[PDB]
C-alpha cells in the first residue's frame, strides 16, 4: 500500500525509483498501473511515459 498510495498519487518512476524499482515499474503495464494509479489511462500512461523518459535519460547520463 505504501508503494501503491504514492503510485496512485505521486510515485516517481523517473528518477526517484532505483534499478529494480524503475524496472518493475517499467513492467507496470497500463493494465496494472491503471488500477494502482486509478486515473485516466492517457493520464496514468503519461505519468509512466515520463517515468521511462527519465529512466534512459539518467542511464545515458553516465
Amino acid at each position: 500500500s505504501h508503494i501503491l498510495t504514492a503510485l496512485r498519487e505521486k510515485q516517481a518512476p523517473e528518477l526517484s525509483l532505483s534499478s529494480q524499482d524503475l524496472e518493475l515499474v517499467t513492467k507496470e503495464d497500463p493494465k496494472a498501473l491503471a488500477v494502482a494509479l486509478n486515473w485516466d489511462i492517457k493520464k496514468t500512461e503519461t505519468v509512466q511515459e515520463a517515468c521511462e523518459r527519465e529512466l534512459a535519460l539518467r542511464l545515458q547520463q553516465t
